[PDB]
């Protein structure tokens, strides 16, 4: 199915992001006092409302199409000067498949050498998940590094996790710099639970011998 | 098989937690530079060898004898006056299957109240996890809160996880508080990514309405 496809595509690019010689650090955090507290200081930093928006149309979840996006957001950024950008993504319909808020610092190819990570990669499901997904991204940038936060559900998040990593890949350029994903889930809640698993059982099999 | 009957036991203890009244917060954190250095400074001041060792035979893998054996150990640091004990466990033919360092601050009883929290519950596989694993369990000590590092692999992991969980269900009485359970895997290990996508299935599965 669309899911098992997605998934496949994550396993690709992880196994393609270590063949190139990085690391992929992988982190599952809980939305908890802390973390909550943590994302909306970094949110108060640059407050949501103020942050431009665009709508992209992504017909189906494919890792080619999410990688050619968030390009075009990266290049957005680089024109307008801008810290941040929200991403809308909507299928043929037009009714909305996701989110992806991206974060520079400066020129992606420099926050990965000063800050020795090429790019960290916040993934949720739930609203609650998101909130603290996108704080956590912000936090990232304000320390210097290039961060995105994908709000999306089922092979919509992962082909915008795939997508993400043929990214960090890309800016790599095999100079060996780690890429972080961390999923981000509210305690209780089976989506974003049902997200967690997919995502580790995609990083098992890109692991297997 | 035995790891789908321990995965099962798994998810059990987690919906019965939850029923009980307490949130189960699931971590997963790679080891890295960072996580690496915060575990040998904690090792450092209680350094592993200073640690006193005991063995209990557990001949098949089940949460009952792993809350057992965890009781024994907290028995044994009050009677003792130990901040810290290694327990060595063996099946019917005296091979290991795992180990368990306990670490507590005080009563577990009143570290639940001071900290806000039960227990954290530290697990890997891999040797090199489970040095992270244990030094993150000295330092939750040393932050006033009861802690144990599991190392163990498949279905000994799986219900020592279990019955670590029944341990918390046990100490927390109702009062609500929560439950941190934090796997850690050396990125590369296909065995911890293995043992983490087990895990992170088993939370699916006890959140599923």
């Amino acid at each position: 199915g669309a899911e098992a496809a997605a998934a496949a595509a994550v396993t690709a690019e992880l196994r393609a992001f270590r063949a190139a010689g990085g690391t992929v650090e992988l982190e599952d955090l809980p939305v908890t006092p802390e973390t909550l507290a943590r994302a909306e200081a970094a949110l108060a930093r640059l407050p949501p409302e103020s942050v431009a928006v665009e709508t992209y149309t992504v017909p189906a979840p494919t890792p080619e199409a999410f990688l050619a996006a968030l390009e075009a957001a990266l290049a957005r950024l680089a024109a307008e000067g801008l810290p941040a950008i929200l991403l809308r993504v909507v299928d043929a319909d037009g009714n909305l498949v996701g989110s992806i808020l991206v974060a520079a610092a400066g020129p992606p190819a420099e926050s990965a050498a000063a800050t020795g990570r090429v790019l960290t990669i916040y993934v949720a499901s739930s609203p609650e998940g998101l909130k603290v997904a996108r704080g956590l991204a912000i936090e990232t940038r304000d320390a210097g590094g290039l961060a995105l936060a994908i709000g999306a559900s089922g092979a919509w998040a992962l082909a915008g996790l795939a997508g993400a990593l043929a990214l960090a890949r890309r800016l790599a350029e095999a100079h060996g710099a780690p890429v972080r994903v961390v999923t981000i889930g509210d305690p209780a809640n089976p989506t974003d639970a049902a997200l967690a698993a997919a995502i580790r059982a995609a990083y098992a099999a890109a692991l297997e011998h």
